[PDB]
């Protein structure tokens, strides 16, 4: 139902907290573009701007989580962006999650949203949060000024000798770079599904990935090892990255909320792929990492939506 409805629902779960979770199913029940526009809305209906209205009854990572949902994704990718440097350092994390997952029809959309939001270009913004020294920085580059375009089989087979040579080298060696640089960030994900087999049918079993493993370490490997996940299946990379978050004493919050926020629209079988290559099922690991309101959210999000989405528009 209509706007008048939402805005309500969204009102009494604030206000009761047995009515929490509404606020999820919101955010899975309505396309985004409908969701943006309620929240930006609201203030004229209610008089309180949302924001204001979450953070009087909410835990700062259930609001947090919750003021990232009611947006497009374009919108929520440039304002995490512009986020990683309210500090007064950079978030490189943040940066890189965003930056290693973006579909190639979307990037235009991007990059003008966020001239048009900061006047700035994404890729300057990008190559001055991050600089241009570490493979992880030179990689989130490369991807946030180039563009991803198809090959043949013929590039791919010079290819795979290349990345298995550096591969089989220690240490990222001078002329190695251009390699790992020019296949992850430029490769379709046609293509790089391509080479991915390639390269187990040519080196008896032996995977990419696990190279990606030998070379890099810290956030240079978790980048590689994104981009390589996402090039090869987003559900992979979401996966990939949710579990990220877990590591450890504690979880970051943060890093489980724009992943969640991100990729919980597009990745239907994130939960699934999760249990395929981690053993444990989703929910169950997020049953000893997160506790009530705040772990119901994140295991609801995730879950893949099986009926058609309500309209506000349909009043
Ligand atoms: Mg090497």
């Amino acid at each position: 139902t209509g706007v008048t409805a939402v805005v309500q629902k969204v009102v009494e779960a604030c206000q009761d907290e047995s009515k929490r979770l509404d606020l999820i199913e919101i955010a899975r029940s309505y396309p985004p573009n409908q969701l943006r526009n309620m929240q930006r809305t609201f203030q004229a209906i209610t008089g309180t701007f949302l924001d204001a209205f979450l953070k009087k009854h909410l835990s700062k990572d259930f609001e947090s989580l919750v003021l990232m949902l009611y947006k497009p994704r374009a919108q929520l990718l440039c304002e995490l962006i512009r986020g990683a440097t309210k500090g007064a350092g950079t978030d490189e994390k943040c940066l890189v999650d965003v930056l290693l997952t973006i579909e190639t029809h979307e990037v235009r959309e991007i990059r003008q949203l966020y001239y048009q939001l900061y006047n700035d270009s994404l890729g300057d913004v990008v190559r001055k949060d991050c600089g241009d020294k570490y493979m992880w920085a030179k990689l989130i580059n490369a991807v946030a000024t180039g563009d991803r375009i198809p090959r043949d089989t013929h590039e791919l087979e010079e290819d795979l000798v290349l990345v298995r040579k550096a591969i089989e080298t220690k240490g990222v060696k001078k002329d190695e770079v251009s390699t790992w640089i020019r296949i992850f960030a430029t490769y379709t994900r046609a293509d790089f599904r391509q080479l991915h087999k390639m390269y187990s049918a040519k080196y008896n079993g032996d995977s990419l990935r696990a190279g990606v493993e030998d070379e890099f370490q810290g956030l240079d490997e978790y980048a590689f090892k994104l981009a390589h996940d996402f090039l090869y299946d987003p559900c992979c990379a979401a996966a990939f990255s949710m579990n990220v978050a877990f590591a450890g004493s504690g979880s970051d919050s943060n890093r489980l909320n724009r992943i969640t926020a991100m990729h919980f629209r597009e990745c239907k079988g994130c939960k699934y792929y999760y249990k395929k290559v981690y053993g444990q099922a989703f929910d169950e690991r997020c049953a000893t990492e997160l506790k009530g309101v705040y772990g119901d959210a994140i295991k609801l999000l995730w879950e893949p939506v099986t009926v058609p989405l309500l309209s506000m528009d349909d009043y």
